[PDB]
């Protein structure tokens, strides 16, 4: 279930932030994963001040996902799409919360290295931790930081992943809520 | 009324809560009894710590569920039958008030056994009262009780239920809302 | 504006609550003034204890009507016009706020006086204010109080409704919101 | 970002309160600044006692203004566009906030007029900055202060305007919120 879920995800970041020295992590993609890592950076928030960023492809996805976490913290989902409304969301979401997320097309590269590079800019490199979340997007995300000769952080990013890839497979974040 | 009909299926519920040491309920269905059970669970979890989960058919009907919840409780509705929406107000209600809406197929037999199987994982099976939401729910949760040697819990689902039916009958839960 | 309208009922109300004695008003109808009264309602459920119920003629407007209490209120509207939903809602409104939305068909003089004679039944006749929304639900009301008899009850519904027109004539409710 | 948005344009307000004796805003048309102007209006509001109305084109503009509003607020939007939900969720964010929105046809100088006249009798003209959302908005504006003589607000209209286009187009409200 989803509890069990951001639990696995949790531990794993806090093993993350133990080992690297993380102060923010950016989540490239959409689903499940995207869900669940927002869930425990809002725990991560919380209790050690990291805040985090999710990158989704387009504004539907960043009506999805900000509406998803809008019913896990008890509050109203935006009335829709309308990049105001999500802008709004956004910025309230990072006031109270310590999580952001924003549109930036991850099927065009000059696209996911200028919002990686809008978010380098506010909060360096060296203490920030980028996760892909699933297979499509780690296969977008490796190369654009590899060509910004980020090649530590690509290699965190896939072994990360790999780990969350299999904590969220034995949690089962979903299963009660679809056939 | 919905007051009437909630005081009514409390009263019964509280009464089973004596009579069998009852920890956790599980409701097995949708519509007006579902929601009736549902909200008398917000108050036995409140004042005794009782649980309660409803499962329901489709992720539509988890929506349906959830949202006129949200309405009793003056908190917004999930902002779609999206299962990471689902999932996510499924987890707060959870929280915050003691109460899941599941889904799970009732028409499958399988599929019902596995829901009910999980719970009973979580919360066991002597401590734990099932109860149909209906007709069509008691006469497919019965044969999968027994196939489980679940004789007496099928037993108590049937007699509840008919109590529940009976006080639904007379109070009237949703008579001032249609025609 | 809708603050003058709001002020305005009101006060006529006020003058009607120590004329008459006045524990519960219902309103019949729906419209600009169905929502002034019910706004005014809450101002007098909290300052005086006096409870309102509106009666509307379908699911459909007992959720518009809702809606705009609740944006009134900064709450949550329900998510659709589903019975339990409204249901749902009704009860969340009148514990908290001490006002009732139900639906009753006006165009069937059968049901609304089924309407009026539950609402008589849980806050008596001496004490209970009617009060049209509109010059329909007047010519609908008026005939059945007549029937039951309740010839003062219904001569006051006219007199404060010809009040109640001429201040929202004045005040303009929704002057700030339409073309 | 927004919030560079907003501060900018909170700067620039500031400055204008102090050069003017600034009581009431009014911001004429729909749009990024339109959004910008409110937030920021949103906390003059609380910090200086200086409220802020905002003139839309049409009831669909109303409710896409209050949607961001209250995304931004973490409350929920009007469920529609109908007046009552309109005027209803305006009452309350100026009630509780500082700030309305209301409808008024800026393609018609004799609305425009007439909203601004209705405002003028609320709040005066001595004390009150009439800024524009847009290039459209100012020419609409512009002729309609000048047929009332106020000259000196038309003035100050197009130069306050200028400053916070061009603060708007550093800041980029909406950059991380569409492709």
């Amino acid at each position: 279930g989803l509890e069990a879920a951001v639990d696995a995800a949790y531990e794993i970041l806090l093993e993350e932030l133990e080992k690297h020295g993380v102060r923010t992590i950016v989540v490239v993609g959409t689903g499940e994963l995207a869900l669940v890592l927002a869930l425990a950076g809002v725990r991560l928030a919380r209790e050690r001040g990291v805040k985090t960023i999710v990158l989704v492809r387009d504004a539907a996805a960043a009506h999805r996902l900000l509406a998803a976490l809008a019913a896990a913290l008890g509050l109203p989902a935006p009335a829709s799409a309308d990049a105001a409304a999500l802008a709004a969301a956004d910025a309230a979401l990072w006031a109270e919360h310590g999580l952001r997320v924003r549109v930036a097309d991850l099927t065009d590269p000059a696209a996911l290295r200028a919002a990686l590079e809008a978010l380098f800019a506010e909060h360096g490199r060296d203490d920030t931790l980028v996760l892909p979340a699933g297979e499509a997007a780690l296969a977008a995300l490796e190369p654009v930081l590899r060509e910004l000769g980020l090649e530590e952080m690509a290699a965190v990013a896939r072994e990360v992943y790999a780990r969350l890839r299999a904590a969220l497979a034995a949690a089962r974040a979903l299963e009660h809520h679809h056939h």
